[PDB]
């Protein structure tokens, strides 16, 4: 009972959908905790700094932001990993930043992507509490990347 | 137990080829939980079957659960199938009314009266089982869900 | 433009008082705006996530709540800073969270405090408009910590 | 711009504190001019001849000495109000005098109080220049009164 989930690859239509919002019934359910645990375990196995439910064939509005320094991003901040339910980006900075991005859904193809340096973001926790919070720099970039998956968008469509 | 949201005709999730449940997923609490939620979702909605894509999960899991409902269908023990594969359809055909939780509009469908299906239990054991009649129509209905086919298209 | 004020320390008896309410005539006064400006610059210059008037020798019910990742609090969530005049917590949740805390007034001693996970607060803006806001998590800890300062309580008294 | 600060009253603990010295950062700051201006407006609203920051819930070493003839003090000299930052009394005359005193912080209790008739005093101006001046008589009495306030002493304790 510890699971790493298959990841969908660019080409497969599931990555182009608009994921459905998580419902009230799902909040604070073993179902949702287990979904989240699996996504989490999937992200770690691979070395990812975020992941989105659509990438593991779950067409639902859940993401994880989980920046940490590794060989790929030695400047990456430490943060406690944050599972966002039904996240909305409330505001983008007009101030831009150029970032190095890869995705598990776009294998052997990375690149440079322009992102807002700051985002203000509303989400629900896994227990179901309304939360609003602002991200800066690389975690902001991670939030824009995984929200993009939720609206059917891969990072290569922003280059 | 959780009652999950259900996708309606029009929604593109329902038109996909669902991905196979992989080996590491077999006998995982991820999977038991996925199935548990599909089951509660089905019972609460008076469905006689359900498929993972109906609840936003593009994985090859179906439940087949014929019983008299508000319909008058024969009662079976519900059976959960992982990566079901129909190895034989009969040429003999039955025609019946079909509804669908994703098509809230009824219609008449030509279905094989007999199917023989191979599947994995939640644990991961291969089972081959033959169905006749209305349970056989449920099997064919839900496998259509896994291949992006809604019952109106027949 | 702005000013970094001296800050009182554990043992100094100003920290032990009940701060006086800001009166009606002080509302929307340049006095008050200037007090708030000085308090805010003081907090930022010292990597504070909150501040209370009594810390800067002003025995008045004014606090700033400004959660932010910084060297004193590396994993703290970021909010827009909010200045509260006569804050009043009308509702503490029964749900308690436990976190590490520090005050600019209690140097080299951090510690573990039990705080309500949710608080609902009614306060007056600097202009004098009444507002009600619910806070969760670490921002709800800063709110409870700063109001504690306004009633003569340091966080060390709450282990 | 016009503000009258509330005044603390005998029995409230702000008035028992030793006020903290005003810091180098505060000198020649709009913070400090505004503080001084609100103390000045508060003294005048009541016809007072001096005032001390602690009376307006500000535990800081600022006083105003502002003698002017009155129904209460006819024959009290004319002087430009003088704002004193971090004042210290360097010398008291042994030459005692007995004056009538009252205090906004001590309502319906006035009385007769023994003061040194001459005081030599150093202070900083609001721009932060070191000054050293001598007061005789009633202005000398006002300085001793407001300095007492800085060291947590009300005139009735001198009886
Ligand atoms: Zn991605
Ligand atoms: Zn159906
Ligand atoms: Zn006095």
């Amino acid at each position: 009972m510890s699971v790493v989930l298959p990841v969908a690859k660019r080409g497969e239509d599931i990555l182009k959908l608009i994921a459905a919002p998580v419902s009230a019934n799902e909040l604070n359910s073993n179902w949702l905790y287990q979904l989240a645990d699996a996504m989490h375990a999937t992200m770690l196995e691979r070395n990812g700094v975020g992941i989105a439910a659509p990438q593991v064939y779950i067409s639902k509005r859940v993401i994880i932001v989980a920046s940490r320094p590794n060989p790929r991003y030695p400047d990456a901040p430490e943060m406690n990993a944050v599972v966002m339910v039904n996240p909305e980006i409330l505001e983008f900075s007009s101030e831009m930043c150029l970032g190095e991005e890869g995705c598990l859904s776009v294998p052997d193809e990375r690149g440079q992507v322009e992102r807002a340096e700051m985002v203000k973001v509303k989400y629900l926790t896994l227990q179901g509490e309304m939360v609003e919070t602002v991200f800066q720099g690389f975690p902001a970039r991670i939030v824009q990347h995984e929200v993009d998956h939720l609206n059917g968008i891969l990072f290569v469509e922003r280059i």
